[PDB]
């Protein structure tokens, strides 16, 4: 059944990914409201579609910008993967878009803020909460995986709790359609896996160390490998060795110590049992996967009707045609 979900999603992905969506939409047809977080080369708003009165988050990149920062290819991959892609616990590609300045991803919008502002905010989580979030990660996962995409930037800010109080993934800034090796060294300090840090190639294993990282800092309050510089934080990665707060259970430290394994080789998620030694682990035992899929599981938290201020800046669009043929695929 899992199996025949999969092949059938696959199917559903690759056709997508071949023959990739029309563009749709305009910028008249959303009222903008207010700045939900800003980049170097780009802006999230939060929009409402009038016609519909249904609540966006609209990504806006500037071309001259994003020509120049040489992330083309970068963005049209992203964009790629983000309307081919279909999971409960992904953000939804409403509508994509461009003007003579800019580029548009009208995106789900995720009213409940990130998991790093939750973490800020209430300090951590007991076990069946961290248990409940960690679910939908291996969900989200395995679904990844079965399409050959490595995920390699999990993090508390890149995870949206929505209304119901379950996990929306965004950013898929560093997402690969990758089958063997890659060599990239990206993704915050604090979740690399030591192959990513070391020189050898990596594959999708580093998503499973890198919910190995997550659970542990949902469950202690804090990250497992934690220093001022970034190569300290590496060399503790690579030593091997985690402090397990007194509180954890023996559950979670068995199955922490399998998804933080050194040796990728030897890594829960990456044996030939695949996702099923992490899903049949004595820690997810209490875990129904299919009520979790189906949201059918009442959530630890739910929002308030959660993001940090930004300054407002109307959209200035120009009267002539900026990179056009640049992103002639987008
Ligand atoms: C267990 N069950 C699953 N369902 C929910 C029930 N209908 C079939 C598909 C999925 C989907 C991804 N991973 C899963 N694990």
């Amino acid at each position: 059944s899992v199996k025949e979900f999969l092949a059938k999603a696959k199917e559903d992905f690759l056709k997508k990914w071949e023959s990739p969506a029309q563009n749709t939409a305009h910028l008249d047809q959303f009222e903008r409201i207010k700045t939900l977080g800003t980049g170097s080369f780009g802006r999230v708003m939060l929009v409402k579609h009038k016609e519909t009165g249904n609540h966006y988050a609209m990504k806006i990149l500037d071309k001259q910008k994003v020509v120049k920062l040489k992330q083309i290819e970068h963005t049209l991959n992203e964009k790629r993967i983000l309307q081919a892609v279909n999971f409960p616990f992904l953000v939804k590609l409403e509508f994509s878009f461009k003007d003579n300045s800019n580029l548009y991803m009208v995106m789900e919008y995720v009213p409940g803020g990130e998991m790093f502002s939750h973490l800020r905010r209430i300090g951590r989580f007991s076990e069946p909460h961290a248990r409940f979030y960690a679910a939908q990660i291996v969900l989200t996962f395995e679904y990844l995986h079965s399409l050959d995409l490595i995920y390699r930037d999990l993090k508390p800010e890149n995870l949206l709790i929505d209304q119901q109080g379950y996990i929306q993934v965004t950013d898929f800034g560093f997402a690969k359609r990758v089958k063997g090796r890659t060599w990239t060294l990206c993704g915050t300090p604090e979740y690399l896996a030591p192959e990513i840090i070391l020189s050898k190639g990596y594959n999708k294993a580093v998503d499973w160390w890198a919910l190995g990282v997550l659970i542990y800092e949902m469950a202690a309050g804090y990250p497992p490998f934690f220093a001022d510089q970034p190569i300290q934080i590496y060399e503790k990665i690579v030593s091997g060795k985690v402090r397990f707060p007194s509180h954890f259970s023996s559950d979670l430290k068995d199955l922490l110590r399998n998804l933080l394994q050194v040796d990728l080789t030897k890594r829960f998620g990456n044996l030939k049992n695949g996702v099923n030694d992490i899903k049949n682990h004595k820690w997810f035992a209490t875990t129904d996967w299919i009520a979790i899929y189906q949201r059918k599981v009442e959530a630890p938290f739910i929002p308030k009707f959660n993001f940090d201020d930004y300054e407002e800046e109307e959209i200035r669009v120009s009267i002539n045609e900026k990179c056009g043929k640049e992103f002639s695929e987008f």
